[PDB]
């Protein structure tokens, strides 16, 4: 059989949630991409032999807190939490996304991946160890990721569904 994932992808604007994903859908490094276009976005991939439909919300647009957009983000099983290494305003603000996640899904338990894009960059200002404590500060994986190169993109996706698969065991 194949399974479906239903994958979010959040994160301050500018970070690279929308180059990560199609990395992902796409297989290149598309640079300039909508910035304000929220669309989903569906790729047949293999993760550990098991054929896995990836249904990835790349999120954009307003800041809005309603009844309609929280049942749409709940309808994630599992959320990329997406900053960039070399801007550590994106950093402080991965707190507020899991905040929102953890709220529309209300459990504590919520798949999610922390990801720090942009490691091709040298500029960098957010260090591998500070990313690592708050991933375990959160008990998640981190992964980091070049949109731009593609290092760690598969990684990144892969992992978040392994996340997935463990939560729906329960
Ligand atoms: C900006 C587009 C542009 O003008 O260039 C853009 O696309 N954004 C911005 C950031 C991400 C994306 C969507 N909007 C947004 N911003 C959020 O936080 C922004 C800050 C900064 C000012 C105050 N605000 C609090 C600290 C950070 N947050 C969200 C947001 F939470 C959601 C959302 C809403 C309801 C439920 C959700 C559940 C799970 C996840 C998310 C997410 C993300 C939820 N939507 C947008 C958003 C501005
Ligand atoms: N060097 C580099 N640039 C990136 C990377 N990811 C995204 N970008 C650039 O960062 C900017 C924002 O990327 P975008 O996908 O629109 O981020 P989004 O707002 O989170 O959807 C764009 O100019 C991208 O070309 C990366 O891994 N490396
Ligand atoms: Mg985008």
């Amino acid at each position: 059989g194949m399974t479906e994932y239903k994958l979010v992808v959040v994160g301050a604007d500018g970070v690279g949630k929308s180059a990560l994903t199609i990395q992902l859908i796409q297989n290149h490094f598309v640079d300039e991409y909508d910035p304000t276009i929220e669309d989903s976005y569906r790729k047949q991939v293999v993760i550990d032999g098991e054929t896995s439909l990836l249904d990835i919300l790349d999120t954009a647009g307003q800041e809005e807190y309603s009844a309609m957009r929280d049942q749409y983000m709940r309808t994630g099983e599992g959320f990329l939490l997406v900053f960039a290494i070399n801007n550590t305003k994106s950093f402080e603000d991965i707190h507020h996304y899991r905040e929102q996640i953890k709220r529309v899904k209300d459990s504590e338990d919520v798949p999610m991946v922390l990801v720090g894009n942009k490691s091709d960059l040298p500029s960098r200002t957010v260090d591998t160890k500070q990313a690592q404590d708050l991933a375990r500060s959160y008990g998640i994986p981190f992964i980091e990721t070049s949109a731009k190169t593609r290092q760690g993109v598969d990684d990144a996706f892969y992992t978040l569904v392994r996340e997935i698969r463990k939560h729906k065991e329960k």
